[PDB]
C-alpha cells in the first residue's frame, strides 16, 4: 500500500 | 493500493 | 487500484 | 443537531 | 438537523 | 450538538 | 392578571 | 399579577 | 405579585 | 429546537 | 435547543 | 441547551 | 400512578 | 394511570 | 406513586 | 346553612 | 340551604 | 353555619 | 384520582 | 379518575 | 391521590 | 447473534 | 453474542 | 459474551 | 437482546 | 431481540 | 442483554 | 490442510 | 495441518 | 501441526 | 478507498 | 485508505 | 491507512 | 528468457 | 534468464 | 540467473 494524504480532519462539533 | 487524496473532512456538527 | 482524489467531504449538519 | 437562535423570550405576566 | 430562526416569543398574558 | 443564541429571558411576573 | 386559573404551564422546548 | 394560581410553571428546555 | 400562589417554577435547562 | 435520533453514522471507507 | 441521541459515530477508515 | 448522548465514538483508524 | 392537579377545593360551608 | 386535571372544585353549599 | 399537587384546600365553615 | 341534617359527608377520593 | 335533610352525600371518586 | 348537624365529615384523600 | 392495580411488572429481558 | 387494573406488563425481550 | 398497588416489579436484565 | 440498538425505551406512565 | 446499545432506560412513573 | 453499553436506567418514581 | 443457544463450535482443521 | 438457536458450526476445512 | 449457552468450543488445529 | 493460503479467517460474530 | 499459511485467525465474538 | 505460520490467534470475546 | 485483493502476482520472467 | 490484501507476489526470476 | 496483510514475499532469484 | 531487450518494464499500479 | 538486458524493472505501487 | 543485466530493480512499495 502506497498512499499520500494532504490533510485530515476527524471533527464532532 | 496506490491512492492520492488532496484533503479529507469527515465532520459533525 | 489508482486513484486520484481532488477533495473529499463527508460532513452532516 | 446544529442550531442558530437570535433571540429567545420566555415571558409569564 | 440545521436550523435557522430569527426571533420567537412563547408568551402568555 | 452545536448550539448558538443572542439572548435569553425566562422571566416570571 | 386579575384571574383565577388552576394551572398555567408557559413552556418552551 | 393580582391574581390566584394554584401552580405556575415558566420553563424552557 | 399580589397574588395568591400555592407553587411558583421558573427553570432554565 | 426539539430533536430525538435513534442512531447517526458519518462514515468513509 | 432540546436534544437526545442514542448513539452517535464519526469514524474514518 | 438541553442535551443527552447514550454514546459517542470519533474513531480514525 | 401518575397524576397532576392544578388546584383542589374541599369546602363545606 | 396517567391522569392531568385543571381544576376540581367538591364544594357542598 | 408520581404526585405534583400545585394547592390543596380541606377547609369546614 | 340554617339547616338540620342528619349526616353531612363531603369526601374526595 | 335552610332544608330539612335526612343524609348529605357530596362524593368526588 | 347556624345549623343542627349529627355529624360532620370533610376528608381529602 | 383514586386508583387500584393488582400487579405491576415492567421488564427489559 | 376512578381506576381498576387486575395486572399490568410492559415488557420488552 | 389515593393508590394502593400490590406488588411493582422495574426489571432489566 | 450480532446487534445494534441506537436507542430502547421501556416505560410505564 | 455481541451486542451494542446506545441507551437503554427502564422507567416506571 | 461481547457487551458495550452506552448508558442505563433502571428507574421508579 | 435476549439469547439462548445450546451449543456452539467454531473450529478450523 | 429474542433468539433460540439449537446448533451452530463455523468450520473452516 | 440475557444470555444463556450451553457449550462453546473455539479450537484451532 | 496441505495448501498454501494467503489469508484465513473463520470468524463467528 | 501441513500447510503454509500467512495469517490464520480464529475469533469467537 | 507441523506447519510454517506467521502469525496464529486463537480468541475468544 | 474500500479495497479487497485475493492475490497478486507482479512477476517478470 | 482501507485495504485488505491476502497474498502478494512481487518476484523476478 | 489502515491495511492487513496475509504475506508478503519481495524476491530476487 | 534468451532474448536480447533494451529496456524491460514490468508494472502494477 | 540467460539473456542480455539493458534495464529491469520490476515494481509494485 | 546465468545473464548480463546492468541494473535490477526489485521494489515492493
Amino acid at each position: 500500500v502506497q498512499s499520500k494524504i494532504g490533510s485530515l480532519d476527524n471533527i464532532t462539533h
